[PDB]
DNA sequence: TTCCTATTGCGCAATCCAGTT
DNA sequence: AAACTGGATTGCGCAATAGGA
């Protein structure tokens, strides 16, 4: 059954390559969402800043 | 020389360990961040909402 | 148990990158 | 400039071992 070794390896080195490739991609995606969230975020910081300037104007 | 080689190996194996851990790292860091981000952004929309009604109402 | 794949840590070699001689 | 260092990164296979029919 050492006659299985190799065949099994390759069967493995391919499963590896796959897993990894997957991972890397899942990061990218995750990585990406960070930028999407940082977009929303500043959007809000500025927005809030705005409303604030507003009541600060209005009231005081 | 030989050990010449085996030591340059030793060296690299470590740079490799280090560098791989720093990446395991960054990869988490990001996870964490994608969280504080989701939370932050979210408590920020609720602040805009809150801050707004305070305006509709402080107007007429 | 029994097979397969999936995932992980690890080492080799080739590069890549800077700061050097 | 042009080869030269020496760590950092990265593609790649190996082996152990987690998982889930």
């Amino acid at each position: 059954n050492s006659n299985e070794y190799r065949v099994r390896r390759e069967r493995n080195n391919i499963a590896v390559r796959k897993s990894r490739d997957k991972a890397k991609q899942r990061n990218v995606e995750t990585q990406q969402k960070v930028l999407e969230l940082t977009s929303d975020n500043d959007r809000l910081r500025k927005r809030v800043e705005q409303l604030s300037r507003e009541l600060d104007t209005l009231r005081g």
